[PDB]
């Protein structure tokens, strides 16, 4: 393995270094408006170094954005599939590039069987190509690379499983910015190419000058190269045809032959190619060429040639086709070019750039970094989408962790078709692929569009909620007694964190009686592969219950209120009918673990209850009255853990992490940022704040102190946010219940304040799978020092650290030395003019979750001061898998359980705590003879501080016949296992195992 911690990697370009020594200047570069006037030397051709010119079109079909899936499917995108496949088979010269595979299901499975022949034709003699073939083209800043991973698998798998075939291009023209999560996964899926558009202006200036446009793409830890994927970055300001041909949009415009009801906005419209005028048409479109073609290292040119929703009609087919072969057959047959043009695709044009490489003809320059915050023109940064609809940015977290909970549970069987499980987990895996669309998750799509999304997520949790209770039913009860109703709710899920009690009161009560029903089975689900520990909550009818496991073994639990926030002033009011029963739940690695709540006449004897303060209320049975104060300070400890400080406000204002350590100062505050009265207006993609953000007036709330054994908890009604502070013994979790409610041009930032000595350096995750170094650039303004935080934030000195992990992606910085902040929701009147034509004002409560971890670092082994990537410690790396991946909560619907089971997975191996087990996946319905069973495993790298038995998933299930590592898409075979051990995986490295059984 690798070291990824004491060796920087040697690159031509690395992305934070770049940043630091460009200027960022916005200089009028002529009519290539952020560049300069391209000259070449035309002495570089002749007939023995021709321009090998591939003209690709293409079509961009977004799965949702001003209309949805189906709406956008029945008005244009089944047009341009009918339209390519009748006109491709018709012209056998003709080319055509797809990405969308959810789009081209749709189609294909509609298609009579002689269409379905005529299509596979196409695809087979490569007239048909598709790029990346994911499901979608994800959104890469808000993404969790565990769902950029499934929505590739779910299109590549349609394409193997329908078209046998697996694309190795990429093709990404419109994500808003773009991580190195897609080399990452790309490159261990198979492909050897990638393609990207949208990176700032100013860096496609720079890379344009050195030829440094088309790179390998190495992941920023990666010392040997075993990363690194072959990149081509576009050099222009958009994919359309004004942008492609060349540098002159007035010129190229010229050459998009539609727009004889659409013109060119540079006023010279394109004309039809004649013999008359091909020569002068000719010697305009090969200039643009070759001046495009200086930019890059090879004689072979990219021209892609196409826009939004293109080849729509057959007329527009004919028009691009007829006038583009009049240019081609001109230009080849005349020498004085010294041009080879032809309509291509984009594998092809690889396949050309690296036979050119092969001969010698150009050595191509390393990259590390990201290219995040994207910048289309002047100061308007695309920092608004990392925030946009931050509901369903949560959501995209619950039902990634459903969709893996529901897969794993369900993999441990072969199910009967009358179960609907495939049915299901594939519903589930395809509304999750769709959200990651770059309108998806992005928040960048219309009202109407966000509420099929919301609904399509909603029917998905649904699906993986079956799964799951049919799995844990199946795997708890004995295999003598188990006699399944496939249609039956044997357990209902219990969820405290989405949408969260005070988005939607939803939670079901545990109604017991030692008269109606004295005792309840509950189930907790662990998805991780090692022993967890952790504190439940249930909702019940008594406060006099006592948690036993199937043993009758005594739990230690705490009772405490149920409690509800209300306005008219935002003060709390409390249940006198149903009571929390909070226990530590002990799960085995990817297993179960049941427990027995039963009411008793009063106290039992091993759950305690918590005291109320109340700062500025009956409570049922509850046996501790609510105490009463004026607003004050209050610390508080549960266990052994930190001890907390807060304002009178209900605010952190201290951590102290052991009893003879110092009060670290880490104050929580909530500011405003605002939208320009005059110039450009922040909308759903740009964030324009008209300067540094704003105090939101406190006013004099009222503060609820929650005090017990296991769980303590800080709430305050703020306006605009319900802050809750909780405490278990480790570092607190914080809970935002967001309702920005009228608040009309605002974004609500949460802000922490340090002495930690950080001064421009922070660091932020890339798909909650690395984390980079930012360095804080006053150059640039406010908005550019925004980056997306998907899952985590710190800052550090030599001492001392601060992380905030997310339970859901939302937009960030440290603006300065010691602070971290992330914005909780925008309220936008305006449209920021990139084509949604509306603002942001459909905002709804959310309840944000976090954990926020302070520690110390000086006996850490760090990074060099020159490594551009940090890791988290073992205690960052297990709070943030308390956010995205917790126990699942089973709560038996039946008022007996015949053949229960107490545990399962008790024989199943506690791997290392830097492995994670992302994937398991059952590949093989009941009716095959050899089962398959896709793991993926995930090793991060955590940091040493100075402080387990091996996994081998090949023998996770019994009877392995044979194992494989895979692509991570578990499409292809890249090692026999003779041995049918799986060997273990590097530190920052994914691997994917497929297991055969007998
Ligand atoms: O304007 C940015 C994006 C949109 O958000 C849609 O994805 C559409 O394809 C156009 N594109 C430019
Ligand atoms: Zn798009």
């Amino acid at each position: 393995c690798q070291d990824v911690v004491q060796d920087v990697p040697n690159v031509d370009v690395q992305m934070l270094e770049l940043y630091d020594r460009m200027s960022f200047k916005d200089i009028d570069g002529g009519v290539w408006k952020q560049g300069w006037n391209i000259k070449y030397d035309p002495l570089k051709y002749n007939a023995h170094h021709k321009l090998k010119v591939f003209v690709v079109p293409h079509s961009h079909n977004d799965p949702g954005w001003i209309q949805t899936f189906e709406e956008y499917y029945q008005h244009d995108t089944k047009h341009i599939l009918s339209n390519a496949l009748r006109h491709l088979h018709d012209n056998p010269e003709m080319k055509f590039i797809w990405a969308e595979i959810s789009y081209f299901a749709r189609f294909y499975h509609d298609l009579g069987e002689n269409k379905k022949l005529q299509m596979k034709s196409i695809v087979k003699n490569g007239q048909l190509e598709f790029v990346t073939g994911g499901w979608v083209m994800p959104d890469e800043a808000n993404s969790h690379w565990r769902n950029v991973l499934l929505q590739l698998t779910e299109g590549q798998t349609w394409l193997k499983q329908f078209m046998n075939v697996t694309p190795t291009a990429s093709w990404a023209i419109d994500p808003f910015g773009h991580s190195p999560t897609m080399p990452y996964i790309l490159q261990k899926s198979g492909f050897k190419n990638m393609l990207i558009q949208r990176t700032h202006y100013s860096v496609k200036k720079e890379l344009a000058q050195q030829r440094q446009l088309e790179f390998l793409w190495r992941q920023i830890w990666d010392n040997k190269g075993d990363t690194a994927l072959f990149t081509h970055m576009m050099p222009f300001y958009s994919y359309d045809i004004p942008h492609t041909c060349g540098p002159d949009p007035k010129v190229c415009c010229q050459f998009d032959f539609k727009r004889m009801g659409l013109s060119c906005p540079w006023k010279v419209p394109p004309r039809t190619i004649s013999d008359q005028n091909v020569a002068a048409r000719s010697d305009l479109l090969v200039d643009q060429w070759k001046k495009k073609a200086e930019l890059y290292r090879t004689n072979v040119l990219l021209i892609p040639l196409g826009d939004d929703f293109r080849f729509k009609q057959n007329t527009e087919w004919d028009v691009q086709r007829v006038n583009y072969e009049r240019l081609f057959e001109h230009i080849n047959s005349q020498a004085h070019f010294n041009v080879q043009a032809q309509f291509g695709t984009l594998q092809e044009y690889f396949d050309a750039v690296h036979q050119a490489e092969r001969a010698g003809q150009a050595e191509f320059p390393t990259l590390s970094g990201d290219f995040f915050t994207y910048a289309d023109r002047s100061d308007n940064y695309w920092s608004g989408y990392y925030t946009s609809r931050p509901y369903h940015k949560r959501m995209d977290r619950v039902l990634m962790h459903y969709v893996r909970a529901a897969e794993m549970l369900s993999a441990w069987h072969s199910w009967d078709g009358m179960a609907r499980i495939e049915e299901r987990l594939e519903q589930a895996r395809r509304e999750l692929s769709l959200f990651q669309h770059h309108d998806g998750i992005t928040g960048t799509a219309k009202t109407h569009v966000v509420v099929d999304y919301e609904q399509r997520m909603q029917e998905a949790l649904k699906a993986c909620q079956m799964v799951m209770q049919q799995s844990v039913y199946r795997l708890l009860t004995k295999p003598s007694i188990y006699s399944p109703d496939f249609s039956f709710s044997y357990f209902t899920l219990d969820d405290s964190r989405w949408p969260g009690s005070g988005v939607e009161d939803s939670r079901t009560t545990i109604i017991l009686g030692e008269d109606i029903l004295p005792s309840k089975h509950v189930v907790m689900h662990n998805t991780l592969p090692h022993w967890r520990e952790q504190l439940v909550d249930f909702y019940v009818s008594s406060p006099f219950v006592s948690v036993t496991d199937l043993a009758n073994n005594p739990v230690e639990a705490q009772v405490s209120p149920v409690w509800s926030w209300h306005h008219d002033t935002i003060h709390p009011q409390g249940s006198t009918t149903k009571y929390r029963i909070i226990f530590k739940a002990r799960v085995p690695p990817m297993g179960l673990a049941t427990y027995v709540l039963t009411i008793s006449d009063s106290k039992p004897e091993h759950t305690s209850y918590a005291s109320n303060l109340l700062l500025r209320l009956p409570l049922g049975q509850y046996p501790e009255d609510v105490k009463f104060g004026d607003p004050r300070e209050i610390s508080l400890r549960v266990g052994n853990g930190p001890t907390l400080a807060f304002s009178e406000q209900g605010l952190l204002k201290s951590i102290q992490l052991t009893q003879d350590s110092p009060h670290v100062p880490v104050h929580f505050k909530f500011l405003k940022y605002g939208v320009r009265s005059h110039g450009d207006r922040s909308g759903a993609y740009l964030f324009l704040p008209n300067g540094p953000a704003s105090p939101v007036e406190l006013g004099q709330p009222v503060v609820l102190v929650t005090k017990g054994k296991l769980e303590s908890s800080v709430s305050v009604g703020l306006p605009s946010v319900v802050h809750q502070t909780i405490m278990r013994g480790g570092a607190p979790e914080i809970r935002n219940l967001v309702d920005i409610g009228s608040l009309d041009n605002t974004e609500i930032v949460m802000r922490l304040e340090t002495h930690i000595d950080s001064g421009d350096i922070f660091y932020t995750d890339l798909n909650g799978l690395q984390f980079i170094k930012r360095r804080r650039l006053d150059k640039l303004p406010l908005q550019a020092n925004y980056y997306p935080i998907p899952s985590g934030m710190f800052i550090e000195d030599a001492n001392t650290r601060l992380t905030l992990l997310t339970g859901q992606p939302l937009g960030g910085s440290s603006l300065a030395s010691g602070e971290l902040e992330i914005m909780q929701d925008r309220r936008l009147a305006s449209d920021d003019e990139r084509g949604l034509g509306q603002g942001v004002l459909d905002n709804k409560p959310v309840l944000h979750i976090y954990r926020l971890v302070l520690e110390k670092v000086n006996n850490c082994v760090r990074p060099s001061e020159l490594h551009p990537a940090g890791y988290l410690t073992s205690a960052a790396h297990k709070a943030s898998q308390s956010l995205l991946d917790p126990l699942d909560k089973f709560i038996f619907a039946e008022n007996e359980w015949i053949g229960a089971q107490g545990q399962f997975g008790g024989d199943h191996p506690s791997a290392r705590e830097d492995l994670d087990v992302s994937v398991m996946r059952r590949l093989t319905k009941s009716s095959a003879k050899t089962q398959r069973v896709g793991y993926v495993l995930h090793r991060t790298n955590l940091m040493q501080c100075g402080t387990t038995q091996k996994l081998d998933v090949c023998h996770l299930l019994p009877n392995v016949a044979r194992c494989e590592r895979t692509t991570l898409t578990f499409l292809q075979n890249l090692e026999h296992l003779d041995g049918m051990v799986a060997p273990e995986v590097c530190p920052m490295e994914t691997a994917a195992y497929v297991s055969s059984h007998s």
